[PDB]
DNA sequence: CGGCATACG
DNA sequence: CGTAT
DNA sequence: GCCG
């Protein structure tokens, strides 16, 4: 039978059920759009079994036993088998509401929330947030300002000049400081929408201080096109074929101590970290995020040297990050 | 029925 | 409120 | 929306 968990099971990037998955995951942002993150997660932990089976659902009794899939999940796959369609996920498609929420949530600045507010408001079009910017943060008139780039696919060979930029600033802001390349690209994705690295040194405690001196060395290199400390969310100025394009990039900093865990965190994929911690304090009774595993009984901290040894402590076959993609 | 991950800027 | 996996 |  298969675990009820992502983290107990390898979900490889491409799989036997793409279709499937993409339709319940419809389902699940439109319920994020309206606020029910219980039904996004179902929607996702049942998209997500799907794409962890070894071959293609092709008949309805195939779901059975499979968790996550009750009427309603069964149902949209029913449907699909059927029809190739399901009412329900083409109605969200085309909705006006989920079209436009969508747009603005993409926007970098803007939340569910802020998105919500502004469709009330009869607010539709990126050129109707561009007419009236005084009601604008300046995270989000620079999402806004940037927001053709940023929906353009980064592609892998993006990733590598990025990476090479990044070490320069961090090696002259501390000698002996690595850079690791995390996110959705170490999970073996050739695209993404952002550049995610982890930055730390070997030496505990002179990574301290380490983020700011970094910043302000892009910065003068002219490639910091918008920032706001351990976690920095900027745009970066990418080189391009007789030109440039902005591209989003997180830098993280985190203690050569905790570096596994937040390695692990920042690799995903958010689904998996969400059902990580889930199953570490709901069935092993304990407390995991990107800075460490708290057993709260016993109040210590587990030493982590490797990805590995976290999985081990929590009773886990160990997932390469490529078979994190829950 | 309560829970649904857990942080930082 | 936003951001991140 | 689903699980325990
Ligand atoms: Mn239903
Ligand atoms: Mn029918
Ligand atoms: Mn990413
Ligand atoms: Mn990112
Ligand atoms: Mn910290
Ligand atoms: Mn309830
Ligand atoms: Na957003």
């Amino acid at each position: 039978w298969m675990p009820a968990y992502a983290c107990q099971r390898p979900t490889p990037l491409t799989h036997h059920n793409t279709g499937l998955s993409e339709a319940l995951e419809i389902l699940a942002e439109a319920a994020g759009f309206e606020g029910s993150e219980g039904r996004l997660l179902t929607f996702c932990r049942a998209a997500s079994v799907l794409k962890a089976l070894p071959s293609p659902v092709t008949t309805l009794s195939q779901l059975q036993g499979l968790p996550h899939f009750g009427e309603h999940s069964s149902r949209v796959v029913q449907e699909l088998l059927e029809h190739g369609v399901c009412e329900e996920v083409e109605r969200v498609r085309r909705s006006e509401r989920y079209q436009t929420m969508k747009l603005f949530t993409q926007i970098f600045g803007v939340g569910v929330k802020t998105a919500d507010r502004w469709y009330r408001e009869g607010l539709r079009t990126l050129d109707d947030l561009r007419e009236q910017p005084q009601k604008l943060t300046q995270q989000q008139k620079a999402g806004l300002q940037h927001h053709q780039d940023l929906s353009t696919p980064v592609l892998r060979s993006d990733v590598d000049a990025l990476q090479q930029v990044v070490e320069e600033a961090v090696g002259q802001a501390l000698p002996g400081a690595t850079v690791t390349l995390t996110g959705g690209f170490r999970r073996g994705k050739l695209q993404g929408h952002d550049v995610d690295f982890l930055i730390t040194h070997p030496k505990e405690g002179q990574e301290a201080g380490l983020l700011p001196r970094v910043m302000c060395r892009l910065q003068d290199q002219g490639l910091i096109l918008y920032h706001q400390f351990e976690r920095s969310f900027c745009i970066f100025r990418l080189p391009q074929p007789g030109s440039w394009k902005a591209v989003r990039v997180d830098l993280v900093v985190a203690p050569v101590s905790q570096f596994p865990f937040a390695l692990l965190g920042w690799t995903g994929s958010k689904l998996f970290q969400r059902e990580l911690r889930r199953f570490s304090r709901k069935e092993k009774g304990l407390w995991l995020n990107s800075h460490g595993l708290f057993d709260p009984e016993q109040k210590t901290f587990f030493q982590a040297a490797s990805e590995e040894d976290i999985f081990r402590h929590l009773g886990l076959e160990y997932l390469p990050p490529e078979q994190r993609n829950a």
